[PDB]
């Protein structure tokens, strides 16, 4: 009707997907695609991880201002989305709604019609000024051909139940939906969008049929209990995952993978030990670039950089230094930079001097230090680690009511969090904080119960800790440390074989060699050899 | 008259449980009882590993003995040192093939069943009617020179009187016999004229046996219905099948072990653990990764001595020492006579594994006690004579048996193998059967694949990466230094090789770790010893 161009102004939750095929681009093509879902249609407030299952660089310079202004603003709750959850009282749709019985018909035709005939996923939740789902893909469709390679989805819009047959509208029709909430100032996109919207499917089809999205929604949205849907979404997924192993004998979440993202590129969660160079500028800045490169040819994926004589004077040279004899000269070191300060931060950021944070107080300091993380096309990564206190306080603070559950539930909080502010949830990693407010006990157990963080990007400082000397028994300080490196090289090897994501080392030549010759035992040619092989020398 | 002592010389073939109680000199009596069984009855010819085992009263539900050894009676029958390569006679055992009658009368499998069986009822009332303390069990085959089980009894008996529980030996088959001899009687000069058969007889010891000898049954009436008895024998025959039992060894063992899981979900093997041992005192199989430290001899005593307490220090459960224009003799023995006096001016000790394959080299270390291990890299099949030397009158010593091919010269070249993780470790079974059929125990020997020795690099790969293949079996690795290792990595040339190499031989030594390996062989005594003790730690739950 005319109740879709209603100027009253509106919040919907706008749960989506966003899809590519491309291997090499998908961090590239996907996180252009939430900045255009977080320029034009509202806030992102949760993100899925990333899953596996130049033109872009000249286009971002110019792009059409929204109707509506861009709030970097955090917040620390949501109503809305908290209705969304609960599936309370909120507006009447704008659309007419099919029932329970009429939608699930009209389901399964659209699934036979086409059975008849690598993914990488990525859900959203969005906080969206627009009225209603029709509405939206419109945007969204017009958003997929600036993008010239990507398939936007809507997945649910609060509690509707939306099934609409015949949709074809005038080339005038579309622009007046664009004119609501986007300044226009060309029209060769309008051609190929009056068809390429056939149909509106709230919620979606697929969603309880393909793998890939009940995976994605498992992350985001698992207590949530759609009318249309059998049981809540943990409870579907966990039934596709036994019903895989019983019926089809197969484990579904072998080939659906688990992403992670440092800089640029994929990251498959659990497959590497990245080694992490500890570059501690604590001063001369020409030993300390020759230092970073040492490195480089050491083993390291990333470099800490950390200077906590100012902060910013002990960093921000040593990174100047280094950006430029870098291209003196597909091999770069990823750069995280160990602060607490926004300012510095800031610099190295608006310098493109970085690429992680690595925050030892899980943004706590400053939480404003999370906007920072994202430019209007750029995100960048984070290390969330876990303290109490400071050095001089930090011994004493000891006690805890359930070391490893407290520590992990610190840590997931901090997660939602940066999350609800729309940092992208691949994108932040996990950190225990061994020698942080913990005794050497305390930091052990931490090790010993590191599984608890299997679903989850872990990084790791251990090395020269005060709690390795603790494990060892019975010219004073020279041996102590051999022994310090020694006992870390242990932890390197228990690193490996828990799967931890990044360890943070001084070591790095050592660390590389452990982990190469690790690697290399693990690399079996053929997996069921062992039988075969125990088999031939039984026949004699 | 009696034709028990019929002067027709025999060879019969024995099978033996020793036990005892006493975990601190389990080793020193089981091995006294060992020497005994070889000087008084014949041939040890077989053993199994020794296990500390769960005490199996209910059936379904100090100095005085180095003294003993100076003061022995002369057996009537001679020792023979000389290797065999097989034996008849327990290959005929074995197959159940063609032997001589019994003389003492044999009943049928169904009095046997019926009168063993009735046995274990009266002994599990009186058992009930009532012992805490572990069991460490053995058991031996013995080629015998004793004409029969009671005979043998008779014999088993002075030797358990002369050690002074303490020691328990019991006949668990005797050729292929059924015997059920209810009500013995023997007269205590009866007694004395079948010991002075066997045995240079030189008080109320022969008193105390006559009213020790009750019954006699063969099998022993535990044999199917004891844990401990199985997996003993398990070790030694496993598809042994005397016709009172329903099936071989194994398949006895086995379904044990499976109706200990359904019927009362014990995992029986959990309290009864295979014991190895290096020199002295027990080891529990696969329980501690021990550092070997390496001392390469090869004018130096002093300063060698010197290492040997470095490493010590360090944390080296053993040292092993080989100097292979001056002998190999020359550079070990002042290293290790000097390394013997040092320490006498002061359990803490060291076991010493001597790295040799020299008959000659090890005949001075045993005579002198510089040693207690010989590392044999051939697995003794360079001079099996040396094997003579694992055994002294009251001493066995303990042998890594390693795998190689050639000599140093054309080994990089011998490098083709049909099935490389099976073919080695069949060749050191195949070297432990030889070293147990000529009487060492199972238990002192040690299993080493030798990385590097006639294998590629990507072969010493393979052969860590199936290393699981010997979780039966003690094993000893060497893996320090190797260029095996550098082949692993990605990419001053003195010192840089040199630190990678280190580093990598702790990354096996982590591996090695989880793997349980018992025993690795290393330069780097402290790099290696703080990589064990951190992941030890982090093992240990405990509280
Ligand atoms: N094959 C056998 N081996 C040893 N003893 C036997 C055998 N058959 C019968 N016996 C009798 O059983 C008696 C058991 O005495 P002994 O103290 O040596 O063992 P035990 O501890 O009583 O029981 P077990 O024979 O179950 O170990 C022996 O003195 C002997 O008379
Ligand atoms: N993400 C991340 N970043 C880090 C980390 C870390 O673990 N994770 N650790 C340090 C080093 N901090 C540290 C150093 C020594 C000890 S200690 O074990 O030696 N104990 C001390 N107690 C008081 C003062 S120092 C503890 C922590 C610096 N930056
Ligand atoms: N039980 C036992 N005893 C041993 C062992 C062993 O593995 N097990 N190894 C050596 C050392 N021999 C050896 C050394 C080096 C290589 S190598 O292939 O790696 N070559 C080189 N090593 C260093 C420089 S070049 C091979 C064998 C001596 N004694
Ligand atoms: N494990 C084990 N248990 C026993 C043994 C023995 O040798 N081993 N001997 C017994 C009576 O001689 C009673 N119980
Ligand atoms: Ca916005
Ligand atoms: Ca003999
Ligand atoms: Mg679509
Ligand atoms: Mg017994
Ligand atoms: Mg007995």
């Amino acid at each position: 009707q005319e109740l879709i161009l209603s100027e009253e102004n509106k919040t919907n939750i706008a749960v989506l997907n966003l899809g590519t095929n491309d291997r090499r681009n998908a961090v590239l093509i996907l996180e252009t695609a939430l900045h255009l879902v977080e320029k034009y249609l509202g806030k992102i407030i949760n993100t899925s991880y990333l899953y596996e299952t130049n033109y872009i660089n000249e286009l971002m310079q110019n792009l059409e201002e929204s109707k509506y202004e861009e709030n970097k603003e955090l917040i620390d709750k949501c109503e809305e989305y908290e209705t969304f959850l609960k599936n309370g009282k909120v507006d009447n749709s704008i659309l007419k709604e099919v029932n329970v019985e009429n939608y699930l018909l009209e389901c399964n035709n659209i699934i036979v019609k086409n059975d008849e005939i690598y993914f990488y996923n990525l859900t959203v939740v969005v906080k969206t000024f627009v009225n209603d789902p029709l509405s939206m893909l419109v945007v969204i469709k017009y958003i997929e051909e600036l993008m010239k390679i990507i398939d936007i989805d809507i997945l649910f819009f609060n509690d509707f139940t939306i099934f609409m047959k015949n949709i074809k509208l005038e080339k005038n029709m579309i622009y007046k939906i664009l004119s609501k909430y986007i300044h226009l100032e060309p029209q060769e996109i309008i051609n190929n969008m009056v068809d390429n919207i056939e149909f509106l499917s709230i919620p979606h089809v697929y969603t309880t049929h393909r793998y890939s999205i009940l995976l994605c929604l498992n992350d985001m949205i698992p207590e949530y209990k759609h009318n249309v849907l059998n049981n809540t979404i943990r409870c579907l997924y966990n039934k596709y995952v036994s019903r895989m192993k019983e019926q089809y004998n197969i484990n579904i979440k072998e080939n659906n993978k688990r992403i992670y993202v440092l800089k640029d590129r994929i990251s498959y969660l659990k497959e590497k030990t990245n080694i992490v160079g500890i570059l501690n500028v604590n001063v001369e800045p020409k030993r300390a670039v020759q230092r970073m490169f040492e490195m480089i040819n050491e083993g390291a994926s990333v470099i800490d950089i950390g200077g906590e004589i100012s902060e910013r004077d002990l960093v921000v040279p040593v990174l100047q230094l280094f950006q430029k004899e870098w291209n003196d000269i597909d091999a770069k070191p990823i750069i995280s930079i160990d602060t607490i300060n926004y300012n510095v931060f800031k610099e190295c950021v608006d310098n493109d001097l970085v690429d992680i944070l690595n925050d030892i107080s899980a943004c706590t300091n400053n939480p404003e230090i999370i906007k920072l993380l994202k430019k209007k096309n750029k995100f960048y990564s984070v290390v969330l680690m876990h303290k109490r206190g400071n050095p001089h306080t930090m011994d004493k603070l000891t006690n805890y009511d359930n070391l490893v559950y407290d520590i992990k539930n610190y840590l997931e909080q901090r997660l939602n969090f940066l999350v609800l502010n729309g940092i992208p949830r691949y994108r932040i990693l996990f950190d225990i904080g061994l020698g942080f407010a913990k005794k050497h006990d305390q930091s052990i157990k931490l090790l010993q119960n590191i599984h608890v963080y299997d679903e989850y990007p872990l990084f790791i400082g251990y090395s020269r800790k005060r709690f390795i000397a603790h494990c060892m028994n019975d010219d004073k300080d020279q041996l102590l440390y051999q022994k310090n490196i020694c006992g870390g090289l242990a932890i390197a090897s228990y690193s490996y074989y828990k799967k931890v994501d990044l360890i943070r080392v001084h070591d790095v030549l050592e660390t590389k060699s452990v982990l190469d010759v690790l690697t290399k035992i693990d690399q079996v040619k053929d997996p069921n050899s062992s039988s075969v092989d125990k088999l031939a020398a039984a026949l004699e």
